[PDB]
């Protein structure tokens, strides 16, 4: 079993330098769960990671990708999931920090995420059915489970037919995990989400969505991120810029508030409130609890 | 337009001697339509063509699978579809010859016959949905468009209800041809099936069968053919010899008139009666037909 430390949370919670943290005393590397991190050019919208907050420790999945490409958890838990092997192969100890529930569980659960595609072996058997029988046969078959279906294609249509069987055909953790959330207290939360909204104002996100607009990037994922998207709005003529700004600062808290919710509901995952910034303190608690548990788990598999 | 002949019916109507005959005068090839016979080493079961029946006219797409193998209409499309051209670039007509009508439509209507997947655009587009709105909202979503399968999951299972969207979103002629139909009275018809039958038990179906059935073929197509599971039936002492004869007579029969009924409802299909008629005469009078309409219709086409 390969261990695995996850680190999830709202925004603005602190997760990025208790990362680090427990990453340099743990010998271990960074794998970046946020979907928006991936996109290049990006910096300040998206409050990427900078190289002197990553204070050596090496972090992947950061500007890998184009604005104008997008980037599905499928995506994400291809990369992924070969990393884990590729740190443990390097001896280390690989950390998902941050990112959506649906990347997240994508990689702490394995799920398949294969196509939805239809099987040819079933459609042969369809066609040698028809060719010994005849086209209202088969859609017999098709009103024998499914009436309304049926009553709905012609019946000389055996090529709907074929296809709305086939398509009812289609119808009927692995890791040595560690999880832990980072929270913090609603109104102290939210007064570092608006602050982080002014400083991005105050570093140029106004310019880096200008760049983005001038270049033709519009609908993509990257611009419709809760971040990009207010800007936009405000570049349309729609809506004035201290409203976007106002809208862009919303947007933030509803998200965080939806963030903390959904992970809250995440069964084994051990919280942490961040509210005190006695970090040293903090940091100390958390690595002995990381630490323990995989210990202990490591032992008990043993 | 590539021009294309297609001889159809039932069996035991003359399909074979009257397409040599015409191809002869045509200057053409021979593309067989009839899946089974691919199969080699099955001639008998099959009423596989003789060289001698052929009589020179060169054909194709016999002998050509193990019967092990499977042959799909899509099998047969990718390769009837390329001979044709190919026949027409030695600058002879090509002739489709038998055959079921799965096999005859695939090929004169050149059916697309692709994939079914599921777009992962679409995917993506409702992950981003699920994350950007309640997990419930994407349940109103799927519950909008069919509240049936809804009620049928638990919202918080998100995995479940992307899937139902996904399945839901799912469900959301080139040649210049001349087709002919052979038919002939139902009575004679029947007795010509009935004698082909015996005819084979004559000539060995039962020792063809047994080879087969010795080397371990089975639940393969090839064996599935309505000439081959009443023998197998008997083999597997399911059923008296007697009764897998009678049988095999019988599906012949209900084969043939499904045959006819498919083609009978293609539009374009022009019949020709091969009751015991004489036929120097209407070999002569489809000759004549066929060369006819492929001319005007090419000249219509020069317009």
């Amino acid at each position: 079993k390969e261990k695995l430390v996850a680190i999830v949370g709202p925004t603005a919670v602190g997760k990025t330098k208790t990362s680090v943290m427990l990453a340099k005393r743990l010998n271990g590397e960074v794998i970046s769960g946020d979907s928006m991190q991936v996109y290049r050019g990006m910096d300040i919208g998206t409050a990427k990671i900078t190289a002197e907050e990553m204070d050596g420790v090496p972090h992947h999945l950061i500007d890998i990708k184009d604005p104008s490409e997008s980037f599905s958890v499928a995506d994400f838990q291809d990369l992924a999931t070969p990393l884990i092997t590729e740190i443990h192969e390097r001896g280390r100890l690989p950390f998902l920090v941050g990112g959506t529930g649906l990347y997240v569980n994508a990689v702490i659960h394995q799920f398949n995420l294969g196509d939805i595609r239809a099987d040819e072996d079933y459609r042969h058997e369809l066609e040698a059915f028809v060719n010994s029988y005849g086209v209202q046969a088969l859609h017999d078959k098709l009103s024998k489970i499914d009436p309304k279906a049926a009553a709905a294609i012609h019946p000389n249509n055996y090529r709907r037919v074929i296809r709305a069987l086939e398509i009812i055909k289609l119808t009927g953790s692995p890791y040595n995990l560690v999880m832990i959330g980072l929270t913090m207290e609603r109104d102290v939360l939210y007064d570092r989400i608006n602050r982080r909204v002014d400083q991005m104002v105050e570093e140029g996100l106004i310019d880096e969505a200008k760049k983005l607009y001038d270049r033709g990037i519009r609908d993509c994922q990257s611009v419709q991120a809760i971040g990009y998207k207010e800007m936009y709005d405000y570049l349309d003529g729609n809506v004035t810029l201290e409203e976007a700004i106002d809208t862009l600062k919303r947007n933030s808290r509803r998200y965080a508030k939806r963030q903390l919710t959904w992970f809250r509901n995440k069964a084994n995952v051990t919280w942490f409130d961040m509210t005190d910034v006695d970090f040293d303190k903090k940091i100390m608690e958390i690595h002995n609890f990381i630490a323990g548990k995989l210990e202990e788990k490591s032992k008990l598999e043993h």
